[PDB]
DNA sequence: TTTT
C-alpha cells in the first residue's frame, strides 16, 4: 500500500552513453510542478521502456518514476511522453 | 549502475 520515497518526474535526457549503459536525465518537473532548478537523475539502460537495444538520445523528452539513492537519485522506469516507448538512438 |  505504500512506497513513500518513489516520486514521479519529467524532463529530458542530459546525456547517455551506450558503452557504459547509463546516463542522466535533467529533471525539470516533479510531482506535477516545474522546478526552479533542474535536478540530474541517474538513468540505467535497464530502466528504459522500449523494444530492442535500450538507449536514450540526448535531449529526448521523458517521464519517469524515481527515488533518492545512495549516489544521488535513480530512475526506476523511464518512458517517453504519455508512457510511449523511449526513442533512443 | 552516479557525470558529460
Amino acid at each position: 500500500g505504500s512506497d513513500p520515497q518513489v516520486l514521479r518526474g519529467s524532463g529530458h535526457c542530459k546525456w547517455f552513453n551506450v558503452r557504459m549503459g547509463f546516463g542522466f536525465i535533467s529533471m525539470t518537473s516533479r510531482e506535477g510542478s516545474p522546478l526552479e532548478n533542474p535536478v540530474d537523475v541517474f538513468v540505467h539502460q535497464s530502466k528504459l521502456y522500449m523494444e530492442g537495444f535500450r538507449s536514450l538520445k540526448e535531449g529526448e523528452p521523458v517521464e519517469f518514476t524515481f527515488k533518492k539513492s545512495s549516489k544521488g537519485f535513480e530512475s526506476l522506469r523511464v518512458t517517453g511522453p504519455g508512457g510511449n516507448p523511449c526513442l533512443g538512438n
